[PDB]
């Protein structure tokens, strides 16, 4: 008997949890007999959601009731889009638990962005899914967060992996490299005068909704207005924004990776 946990940061919005939904059943599918456990890593999301009678376990008091379930192999998913610090953190709660469990194998999924192969796998997605708005000549422009991590070279490697697909798909990071500024000098060079906007994350976020689509002076929305582009966000059927997870071959991912060799 095999158990799987999911691993986000969490949100307590209505919209980011919906895409949780999707990740869940993409996985309760893929293996309709095991167990699938969340656990959201910030505590602060966890209290928020406790007080609107949302149950949600911190990573250790989520793997140790499987290990009180009598799971003795256990699979730990990333959900995260980079191999950084929530990535490394995730590691941490996995070994402080495998050495209070020496009996049980506890198999680790990378997040989306791992490999060459995975952002070329996330490119092509992303390409099929605005390919009739770059037929137009309209620019795609997909919005990170940004750390510090070393692992951000993932935003500027999969910027240059999508030139094969289209110059018009364009990526930069709210906090850090590539930044806002060398998007806005991206897209000069393409000839574009409308762009669609998208996060470059699992789940459309609270602060990150603001920091794309808000009214506030230094959004993304705003600062290619400013710059004289007519701005459109990415929307589901739904009308909800859209974010990386709620694409079944996105999700796909994760699910593989839980796997990979
Ligand atoms: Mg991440
Ligand atoms: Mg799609
Ligand atoms: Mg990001
Ligand atoms: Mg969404
Ligand atoms: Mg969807």
């Amino acid at each position: 008997g095999e158990a799987t946990l999911l691993v986000t940061f969490g949100s307590s919005y209505k919209a980011p949890r919906e895409t949780y939904a999707k990740i869940e059943k993409t996985f309760a599918a893929a293996y309709p007999d095991q167990r699938i456990s969340w656990t959201y890593t910030s505590s602060i999301i966890r209290k928020k959601l406790a007080q609107q009678g949302i149950y949600i376990d911190a990573p250790d008091e989520a793997l140790e009731k499987l290990a009180r379930l009598g799971y003795k192999k256990i699979n730990v998913q990333s959900l995260h889009v980079i191999p950084g610090r929530e990535y490394d953190e995730m590691i941490d709660f996995v070994n402080k638990f495998k050495a209070a469990h020496s009996d049980i194998t506890v198999k680790v999924g990378r997040p989306l962005f791992d490999t060459d192969e995975d952002m070329r796998e996330v490119a092509e997605i992303l390409h099929k899914r605005f390919q009739q708005t770059i037929e137009k000549g309209e620019a795609i422009v997909f919005m990170g967060h940004g750390t510090e991590h070393a692992a951000n070279d993932r935003y500027a490697r999969i910027n240059k992996i999508m030139k094969n697909y289209s110059k018009f798909m364009i990526v930069g990071t709210v906090e850090s490299d590539p930044s806002i500024n060398d998007v806005i000098a991206e897209l000069k060079e393409t000839g574009a005068t409308a762009v669609t906007m998208m996060p470059l994350m699992s789940v459309a976020g609270d602060h990150a909704t603001n920091d794309m689509a808000g009214d506030e002076d230094d959004s993304w929305k705003t600062l290619l207005t400013n710059a004289g582009y007519t701005v459109s966000i990415d929307k589901l059927d739904n009308g909800n924004f859209s974010a990386l997870g709620d694409i079944e071959e996105i999700r796909n991912i994760w699910l593989k990776h839980m796997k990979a060799t």
